[PDB]
């Protein structure tokens, strides 16, 4: 009929799951907390979907990558929630939220009320149909966001093995999926309009490592164009991808990753919005008191650069959720909570490659170490320098110890005397803060 909970988390993804963990840690009592989710499963570590979920043998499958294993904490199975009297309400989609009345409505008519609301609704894919691309509705043109998408992609990879796959996009989705499709032995061509891959993060030299490495694996890369059409066949299945530059690629499966948008749609006009997200303070509270927003949807004060930003980082989803739960319990008990202080951190893994990045990629980049893609065990990095201070750091193929160092460089923002003593001595510069 109508259920009330003191705390309601809306969205059962990374941040919802991590928030539930912090609620338990902070001494949440049975009956107080609900987590409302549109998916059929308990919170899971979404980055595995474009990685081990799609491996040729013994792909990762739930319940193995439920949160919080992805950061090495305990696995929250559905029975973890119910053991704590945390109500995990699955297969439920909120289609209406009314903040004044503190009321949420499901597609099927159930209503939920709350005292405190944690919005963790994440992001949705941008699709090529969004802007009328010809034949974009053809079957086997596929997007990847949730585990249900992952199963369909996996089923289509099985059907089309030994086929041709086109990947549209050069973001981390494009790169990761291009790799997995080549590991499943399809003939892969990657296509994107930007001039090199990962264009919001990589510099031209970084990108040239990855693009050469991919081409050596057999993944072709076409840059500076876009798909403007798709040919199909009688059952309605994609057969071809028509490029803007007149060219045409054979295709049995197309995987698209041209970015996303935060699902703020329920709250439009009800909270302040900024840079596409829901504006939060340093404790993740919105314009409306007792309503918080975390993970992809939140636009928050980035204290280290004295800026306001919105990010799409698994690590931020985890930390922002913890911060909001600590702020809510802080408000109840009077006790002071320190301002969110996030250091941006992104990572990816494709083929047998693995890189990290920390900080801000502004200013002049300088490479160090070894960029030859023909090394069996490639290792190299890059620092970004602004105002005689290193403000960002990247590393491909670091041990785990070294990743620790660059993170420290990124935080401390150490001066640069000599560029030369920095390029011979890339990882060795780090030690001298
Ligand atoms: C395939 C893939 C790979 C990724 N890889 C990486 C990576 O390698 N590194 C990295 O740092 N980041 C990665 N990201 C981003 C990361 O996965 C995080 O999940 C994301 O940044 C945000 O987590 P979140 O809790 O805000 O949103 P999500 O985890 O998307 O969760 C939002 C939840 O809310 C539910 N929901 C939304 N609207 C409603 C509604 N109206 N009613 C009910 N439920 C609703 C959604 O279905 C979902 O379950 C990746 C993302 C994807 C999709």
């Amino acid at each position: 009929t109508e259920k009330h909970f003191k705390y309601v988390v809306l969205g059962g993804g990374v941040a919802g799951g991590y928030a539930a963990r912090e609620f338990a840690k902070q001494g949440v009592q049975p009956g107080e907390l609900a987590i409302i989710s549109r998916e059929a499963v308990a919170p899971y570590e979404r980055p595995a979907l474009s990685k081990a979920y799609l491996f040729p043998q013994n792909p990762a499958r739930l319940p193995g990558f439920h949160v919080c294993v992805g950061s090495g904490g305990e696995r929250l199975l559905p029975e973890w929630y119910s053991e704590k009297g945390i109500e995990l309400i699955l297969n439920t989609e909120i289609v209406k939220a009314d903040l004044a009345s503190k009321t949420l409505t499901s597609a099927a008519g159930a209503t939920f009320t709350y005292e405190i609301l944690l919005i963790a609704t994440g992001s949705s894919v941008i699709k090529l149909s969004d802007f009328g691309t010809q034949g974009a509705d053809s079957n086997n043109i596929l997007y990847l966001r949730e585990v249900d998408d992952a199963d369909k992609l996996y089923a289509a990879i099985q059907a089309k093995k030994g086929g041709k796959a086109v990947v549209v996009g050069g973001g981390y989705i494009g790169l990761e999926l291009s790799a997995v499709l080549k590991m499943n032995n399809l003939d892969v061509t990657m296509v994107f309009p930007e001039p090199w891959c990962m264009p919001r993060l990589f510099t031209a030299e970084i990108a040239a490592f990855y693009e050469s490495y991919y081409t050596n694996k057999g993944v072709k890369i076409v840059k500076g164009t876009v798909a403007v059409g798709f040919d199909a066949d009688a059952n309605g299945d994609v057969t071809a991808v028509k490029l803007k530059d007149g060219s045409v690629l054979e295709a049995d499966i197309v995987v698209v990753g041209v970015g996303g948008r935060p699902l703020t749609t329920l709250f439009k006009g009800q909270v302040a919005e900024e840079k596409g997200g829901i504006k939060t303070d340093a404790s993740f509270e919105t314009s409306v008191p007792g309503v918080y927003a975390v993970g992809d949807v939140a636009t928050f004060p980035m204290k280290i650069y004295n800026d306001v930003r919105r990010v799409e980082h698994v690590d931020h989803s985890r930390k922002s959720a913890e911060q909001a739960v600590k702020a809510i319990k802080g408000k109840e008990s009077g006790e002071a909570v320190p301002e969110y202080d996030y250091l941006p951190y992104f990572y990816s893994r494709s083929f047998d490659l693995s890189w990290q990045f920390y900080g801000d990629n502004v200013g002049e980049a300088v490479l160090f170490g070894d960029s030859d893609p023909a090394s069996a065990k490639p290792k190299f990095g890059s620092y970004w320098i602004k105002d005689g201070k290193v403000v960002g750091a990247f590393l491909e193929g670091g041990s785990g110890d070294e990743n620790g160092l660059i993170a420290k460089v990124a935080r401390a923002q150490p001066p640069v005397s000599s560029i030369e003593e920095l390029k011979q001595d890339g990882l060795l510069f780090a030690s001298k803060i």
